[PDB]
This record gives C-alpha cells, sequence and structure tokens, in this order.
C-alpha cells in the first residue's frame, strides 16, 4: 500500500507517520497531487539526496516524453510558473551558481545586521499594541505582521504596497487539487504584484536589497536579467517572510507548551540562539523539498528511476533517531548540528542570518514582554496548516497575563 501525502497521516501526529515509514523503507514510493512520487524520510539518505545534483531543482527543464510537474506548482500557469521559478532554488549549475553568487554581493550579513534596529522597533512596536491582558492571536498580531515588514522593507515595498499579498500567499501554502484554479489565480495575482514593484524600483531607486539586485553585476558572472531579476525578487519576497513566519508561531507554541525550556533560556540569554535552532529541528516548516531524477539515481540502496519526482522530506530527516537521539523530545540543550531545516549543498539557505536574527528578536522580545504568557486554548486543539511545502501555525491564541 503506497501511502498518501493528502491523507490525515501526513497532518495529525504526522511525525509518527515519518518514523514508521522510515522504519521500514527511508526511501519509499508514495502518491501525491494524483502523480507518483518517492519520499525519503531518512537522515543519511535525505543528505545523500540533497547533496547529489543528479537531482534537478529546476522544473523549467525538458526531456523528451516527459511533462515535469513539481506539486509546488499545483494549478500555475506556465508562464507563471516561470516567474516563480527562474531563480536560486530553481535553478542548476552553472545558472544557479551565477545567480546566487550575484545576490550574495548585496543580500549580506553587513546588510541583515544594519536591520537589527528596524527589526527590534518592529517587533516593540507590535507587542505594544496588543495589551497587557486578555486573550490574542499572537499570529494575527505578531508572528505574522513581523516578518511581513522587515521583508518589504528590506525589498523596498511601501506601506500602501503590504496588507494585500499575505493573503495570496497562504492560499498557495496549501496543496490542495480542489482549490487548483484559486491556487493558480493567487500566484498570478503576486506576479503582477512583483512586476509592478519591479517598475516602481526601476524608475524610482533606492539604498533597499531589490534596488541593489537591479545594479548588481561582476566580469565573469555578469547579471541579473530582466526575468531573472523579477523572479529573485518574487521569491524573496514570499520565503523571505513566510518561512520566518511559522519559526516564530511554531516557536511561541513550543515555548509555551515545554515550561522547562522556556524557563532555561529565560535563565541563561547565551541559549536563545540555539533554542530556535533546535526549533527548527524539531518542527522544520520547509517540512518536505522537491528534486527531479534528470538521471536514474541510487539513494539509500533504491534506485529512483529517471524523470521520478522526489520528495526529501527535510523535517522527517531532522527526527531519525540515528542522527538526533531522542528525536520526539524538544531540547534547547541538544546539539542540533547536521539537522537540514535550511537544506544541504549548493542551496543552503541564503536567508539564515535573517532568519535566526527574527527568531531570536521576536521570541526574546514576546516572552520577556509578557512573563506570564500562556496558551489560549489546549496544546491538542492547536490546529496545525495541512502543507508538506511549509508547516506552521494561522492562528494561536495566548493569554498576555496567563
Ligand atoms: C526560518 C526561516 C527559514 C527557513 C527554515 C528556510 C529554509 C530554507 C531551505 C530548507 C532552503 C533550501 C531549499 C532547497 O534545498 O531546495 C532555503 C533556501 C533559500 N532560502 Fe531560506 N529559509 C528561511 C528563511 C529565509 C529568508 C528570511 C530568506 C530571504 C529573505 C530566505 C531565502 C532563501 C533563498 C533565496 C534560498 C535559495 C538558495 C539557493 O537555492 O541557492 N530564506 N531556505
Ligand atoms: C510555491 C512554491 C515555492 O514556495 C515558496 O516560495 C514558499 C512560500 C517558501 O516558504 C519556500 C517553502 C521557502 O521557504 C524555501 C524552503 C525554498 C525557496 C527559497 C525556493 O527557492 C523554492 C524554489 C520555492 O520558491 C518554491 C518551493
Amino acid at each position: 500500500t503506497v501511502p498518501d501525502l493528502e491523507s490525515d497521516s501526513f497532518h495529525v501526529d504526522w511525525y509518527r507517520t515519518y518514523a514508521e515509514l522510515r522504519e521500514t523503507a527511508p526511501v519509499t514510493p508514495v502518491r501525491f497531487l494524483g502523480q507518483d512520487a518517492w519520499l525519503v524520510t531518512g537522515y543519511d539518505e535525505a543528505k545523500a539526496a540533497l547533496s547529489d545534483l543528479r537531482l534537478s531543482s529546476d522544473p523549467k527543464k525538458k526531456y523528451p516524453g516527459v511533462e515535469v510537474e513539481f506539486p509546488a506548482y499545483l494549478g500555475f500557469p506556465e508562464d507563471v510558473r516561470n516567474y516563480f521559478a527562474t531563480n536560486m532554488g530553481t535553478s542548476d549549475p552553472p545558472t544557479h551558481t551565477r545567480l546566487r553568487k550575484l545576490v550574495s554581493q548585496e543580500f549580506t550579513v553587513r546588510r541583515v545586521e544594519a536591520m537589527r534596529p528596524r527589526v527590534e522597533q518592529i517587533t516593540a512596536e507590535l507587542l505594544d499594541e496588543v495589551g497587557d491582558s486578555g486573550v490574542v492571536d499572537i499570529v494575527d498580531r505578531f508572528a505574522h505582521p513581523l516578518p511581513i515588514k522587515v521583508i518589504c522593507e528590506l525589498l523596498g515595498v511601501d506601506e500602501k504596497y503590504r496588507g494585500e499579498f499575505g493573503r495570496w500567499s497562504s492560499e498557495i501554502l496549501v496543496m490542495d487539487p480542489e482549490r487548483a484554479e484559486q491556487r493558480g489565480q493567487a500566484a498570478r495575482e503576486v506576479v503582477n504584484f512583483i512586476l509592478d514593484l519591479v517598475e516602481r524600483r526601476r524608475t524610482e531607486p533606492g539604498d533597499d536589497l531589490l534596488s541593489a539586485l537591479i545594479r548588481v553585476q561582476d566580469d565573469d558572472d555578469g547579471r541579473l536579467s530582466a526575468d531573472e531579476l523579477t523572479s529573485i525578487a518574487l521569491v524573496l519576497l514570499l520565503a523571505g517572510f513566510e518561512a520566518s513566519v511559522s519559526l516564530i508561531g511554531i516557536g511561541t507554541y513550543l515555548l509555551l507548551t515545554h515550561p522547562d525550556q522556556l524557563a532555561l533560556v529565560r535563565r541563561d540569554p547565551s541559549a536563545l540562539p540555539n533554542a530556535v535552532e533546535e526549533i527548527l529541528r524539531y518542527i522544520a516548516p520547509p517540512e518536505t523539498t522537491t528534486r527531479f531524477a534528470a538521471e536514474e539515481v541510487e539513494i539509500g540502496g533504491v534506485a529512483i528511476p529517471q524523470y521520478s519526482t522526489v520528495l526529501v522530506a527535510n523535517g522527517a530527516a531532522n527526527r531519525d533517531p540515528k542522527q538526533f537521539p531522542d528525536p520526539h523530545r524538544f531540547d534547547v540543550t541538544r546539539d542540533t548540528r547536521g539537522h537540514l531545516s535550511f537544506g544541504q549543498g549548493i542551496h543552503f539557505c541564503m536567508g539564515r542570518p535573517l532568519a535566526k536574527l527574527e527568531g531570536e528578536v521576536a521570541l526574546r522580545a514576546l516572552f520577556g514582554r509578557f512573563p506570564a504568557l500562556s496558551l489560549g486554548i489546549d496544546a491538542d486543539d492547536v490546529v496545525w496548516r495541512r502543507s508538506l511545502l511549509l508547516r506552521g501555525i494561522d492562528h494561536l491564541p495566548v493569554r498576555l497575563d496567563g
């Protein structure tokens, strides 16, 4: 019986489901969105897969008699897919190399650190607005607005252009065959929004990251083409805040349900950085990441046939007991080195410095401002986003004063 990634087994106590699969076959056939695929749940296997470049990240490449379909582009018209997939994460070397090197020249640690004061101020202002007591949805009031405001400032997106794309991005995070048309339509809205944003930045340059990317170049890697610039801007906008929203929300939930863990962090401030790493290891937002077998590729003693769609379960790998002992225990003091929540290999997250900064500042500020913060509902009643693309929490009631 081939597992169906659409079943509740993968959205209800799903890490137990992953453990059962890993135990039987760390690399096994599955069904998803009406197509055959291979799910990799073992840590060694997942790391090997992400390191094997025969497993391509480019959905635009064409192969004779093959119709390449990445689950994440469900409902996307071809031109829209291209707008979404002409960037680092959707490119293979040598294209990937050139794009990443050019973007790395401007998306630096220096630029990220320069934003630290802004992240702190935005965080402070959002917390100032929730009051001192009562129940509030910490996602709508904090976890979601902080990252979205930060990415907008990083990319030169004016205030008048912010309270809208969040809704489209949300529809895109879920992959429901029933809403394939609406998903494709939300995608087109994001494209149109980015096209107007780039147009505005080209005519009115600033000191933001997008303005800089419009000018970036180098003798060897040349520069970003119009299509590359637009697509990179699009992914930087979406990935630039959604993963962070998931981190802050999941992090808040985990600390609220692990009193011992929270106490330790509050006790020793130097322990916060690793707490964020453990939060990402425990429940990775990018639960699975997709690859396409350009050639036959053997992983874990299993021959993945050419043209196969491979779903590397980053999250499942993080709970492989062979790599992370007592994997189901959330321990902010554990050695988290090696987790795959930021990827592995040439596509390793470019936003890691900003993600860690946002998580550290956000959680430190939230739990520091509200010492009696408690969950507004039973832990078992929290609703987890039904998505293998980006796991997270969209609504989380909390009691500001316990
Ligand atoms: C907690 C938050 C974050 C997590 C968990 C995360 C996770 C990841 C993962 C798993 C990958 C590799 C994907 C693959 O192998 O196909 C990745 C790639 C990347 N991330 Fe993040 N990310 C986060 C935040 C950010 C932020 C804030 C930005 C931008 C502002 C960002 C920009 C990117 C880019 C551009 C890549 C593509 C790199 C490449 O393909 O060479 N990430 N991220
Ligand atoms: C709809 C499909 C796309 O998803 C998204 O952009 C999601 C909103 C983001 O949260 C994803 C999950 C990121 O966080 C990173 C893991 C990967 C990202 C940087 C890529 O480059 C990747 C090609 C990506 O754009 C697509 C999978």
